[PDB]
């Protein structure tokens, strides 16, 4: 009958042959993201609307400019109270509004924005579709797995047991075409990141940090050739309890092997396309401890793999 053929299509349409490892990975990151929000939110995230988020972000812009202007705190409070009414927090209420606070508030909003988009169509598939990216599982039997494992396990300064559990292929749609392949020195590197932020990274890609008048080579996208250095970036997850890490074909081309730090770099130095923090080596004076490759463009990156791993602890 009419309604039955419809539901027959629904079961067929919704039955997307997907690997269970991807499903569990997708379910984790979105549960992890939700977990980070509910760690410091009174109001559930589902109750929050798109309107409140747009408003929230708007209020911050005024508060940001107000601090640089040099207003009294009294005025900052009343503005921020309206912000907190749209997005309720819990615990102590930051009473001191600084550049740093606003940056974190902005990040929180952006996560909440994503959580509203995904929530609408099962919960598993909707979360996959929301990323708008092709995530595939790779078997251990395949020889691709051994390549990726080895590329990870080469530059290992620290000697902690590395448990490479799950490896997934990944690649954004609009990134691949826009990626600067023609630019020279296209080598893969490791990007350390917390599990909570992954949902956003898979959606929008690696974006440039908002400048603050944390990084020692300016506001750019940081990478490393070493894994041990990336462990300090990528903390363990809350939901599953496993570190995630993105391997990306970073086109760094000409790279300046700087010894000294430089925080004023909004973009790359003149004549070169990247900056290489030169790690502290037998007898060469560098402030940089870790190997830090940095680019200052969204289209100088192309993510390839996602490494699910865990430390002894």
């Amino acid at each position: 009958s009419e309604q039955l053929q419809a539901l027959l299509l629904e079961e067929v349409m919704n039955s997307s042959t997907l690997s269970q490892e991807v499903s569990d990975l997708v379910e984790m990151i979105w549960a992890e993201a939700l977990g980070h929000l509910e760690h410091m939110l009174l109001k559930p995230v589902n109750r929050i609307s798109l309107n409140d988020v747009s408003k929230a972000e708007g209020i911050l812009l005024l508060v940001k400019a107000a601090l640089k202007n040099g207003e009294t705190a009294e005025q900052l409070q009343k503005m921020m109270t309206e912000f907190y009414r749209l997005i309720p927090h819990k615990g102590t209420m930051p009473k001191e509004v600084n550049l740093g606070l606003l940056a974190k508030k902005a990040d929180l909003c952006q996560l909440i924005r994503d959580m509203v988009n995904v929530c609408e169509n099962p919960p598993s598939l909707a979360k996959y579709r929301a990323l708008r990216c092709k995530i595939e599982h790779v078997e251990q039997n395949t020889e691709e797995f051994l390549r990726v494992r080895k590329e990870v396990l080469q530059n290992h300064h620290s000697k902690s047991p590395v448990d490479v559990l799950q490896i997934f292929r990944v690649g954004r749609v609009n990134e691949t075409t826009e990626f600067l392949s023609k630019l020279g020195n296209v080598r893969p590197l490791l990007h350390g990141s917390p599990v909570q932020n992954i949902v956003g990274i898979l959606c929008r890609g690696l974006l440039l940090p908002k400048v603050v008048e944390v990084g020692n080579l300016g506001s750019g996208i940081y990478f490393s050739d070493s894994l041990s250095t990336s462990i300090k970036y990528s903390h363990p997850g809350e939901t599953d309890g496993t570190r995630l890490l993105l391997i990306c074909d970073v086109a760094l081309g000409k790279c300046m092997d700087l010894h000294e730090k430089d925080f004023s770099l909004t973009e790359a130095p003149p004549g070169y396309d990247s900056v290489h923090g030169v790690s502290q080596t037998a007898s060469v004076t560098t402030d940089f401890e870790d190997d830090e490759f940095v680019v200052y463009k969204t289209n100088q990156v192309k993510m390839k793999y996602i490494i699910k791993f865990s430390m002894p602890g």
